[PDB]
C-alpha cells in the first residue's frame, strides 16, 4: 500500500513536482482535510463503501507513497489522486459537500498538473 519490496520505485523531476508543488498546495486547501486519511467506514457508518468502492485512496497515502519512493513515475501518482476523486464522485450523492470538496480540490490538481515539467 505505501510501500512494496518487489516494485521498483524512484524519484524523478517530475515525482518531486508531484510532492512539493501538488500534493502541498493541495494539502493547505481548506477542504482538503477530508482526504488526509483513508475513509472510515466505521467512525462514519458506511456499511456498503467498501462493496461501492473497490480501490480506497487518500492523500495521506500518496504523499506517504511519495515519500518512499513508492512510485515509478508521475502518471502513476495522478491516477492515485483520480482514484480519491472518483470514488467520492462514485460513493456519494451529486449534492454532498464532499462532492463539492473534491471538484474544487481536482481543479486545482489539474491546474498543476498542467505545469509539470516534460
Ligand atoms: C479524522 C477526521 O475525519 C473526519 C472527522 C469528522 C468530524 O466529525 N470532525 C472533525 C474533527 C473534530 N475536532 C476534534 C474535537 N474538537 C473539540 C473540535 C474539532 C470535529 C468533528 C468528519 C469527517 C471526517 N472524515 C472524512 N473522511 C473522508 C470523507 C469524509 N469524511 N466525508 C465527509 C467530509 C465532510 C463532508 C463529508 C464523507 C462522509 C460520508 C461519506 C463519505 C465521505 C467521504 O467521501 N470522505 C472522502
Amino acid at each position: 500500500e505505501v510501500s512494496n519490496p518487489s516494485k521498483p520505485g524512484r524519484k524523478t523531476n517530475q515525482l518531486q513536482y508531484m510532492q512539493n508543488v501538488v500534493v502541498k498546495t493541495l494539502w493547505k486547501h481548506q477542504f482538503a482535510w477530508p482526504f488526509y486519511q483513508p475513509v472510515d467506514a466505521i467512525k462514519l457508518n458506511l456499511p456498503d463503501y467498501h462493496k461501492i468502492i473497490k480501490n480506497p485512496m487518500d492523500m495521506g497515502t500518496i504523499k506517504k507513497r511519495l515519500e518512499n519512493n513508492y512510485y515509478w513515475s508521475a502518471s502513476e501518482c495522478m491516477q492515485d489522486f483520480n482514484t480519491m476523486f472518483t470514488n467520492c464522485y462514485i460513493y456519494n450523492k451529486p449534492t454532498d459537500d464532499i462532492v463539492l470538496m473534491a471538484q474544487a480540490l481536482e481543479k486545482i490538481f489539474l491546474q498543476k498538473v498542467a505545469q509539470m515539467p516534460q
